[PDB]
């Protein structure tokens, strides 16, 4: 599909079983979840952005499908206000931006 | 152009007569640009992130070209951690996501 930006580019995902939403945010490295309890293990990380840190668990190999598109990769889930679907997993799916 | 996201889609950008790099950020709602002086007047406005809220100065109708393509619009200027383009500006040169 093609998706204009007057609006947040807003998406369905399917991640532990569970269906949220997510932003396509081409200025996010990485793929950032809110609070949610997946299994097994995770590392904790620090990530900035405007106001500073947040802390995160990162889990590994995460299976996420984005608009019926799979992908599988890096999911850090924090206390972030907004579900952000990185770059790390915009790759995945295909996704471009073009003007 | 059509951006691939292997890399952090960065480009440059000319405000105020002065290049810079930028990053183009389709979940930002809004383009926040790193201190740098502006001229004509600004008012002081509050933005949040992922990490909380900052104080910015806020610069409306400011002339700005990204890759070569203008744009007039409201420009936010403060301590932002990297100058991102948001939708605000996005969408006036005429920018999508696709996949
Ligand atoms: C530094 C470049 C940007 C800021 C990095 N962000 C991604 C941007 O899209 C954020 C997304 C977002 C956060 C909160 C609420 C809504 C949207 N938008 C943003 O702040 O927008 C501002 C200006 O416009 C306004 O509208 C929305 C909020 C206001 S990040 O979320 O901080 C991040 C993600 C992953 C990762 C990091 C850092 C570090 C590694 C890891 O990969």
């Amino acid at each position: 599909p093609q998706i204009t930006l007057w609006k947040r580019p807003l998406v369905t995902i399917k991640i532990g079983g569970q269906l949220k939403e997510a932003l396509l945010d081409t200025g996010a490295d990485d793929t950032v979840l809110e609070e949610m309890n997946l299994p097994g293990r995770w590392k904790p990380k620090m990530i900035g952005g405007i106001g500073g840190f947040i802390k995160v668990r990162q889990y590994d190999q995460i299976l996420i499908e984005i608009c019926g598109h799979k992908a599988i990769g890096t999911v850090l889930v924090g206390p972030t206000p907004v579900n952000v679907i990185g770059r790390n997993l915009l790759t995945q799916i295909g996704c471009t931006l073009n003007f």
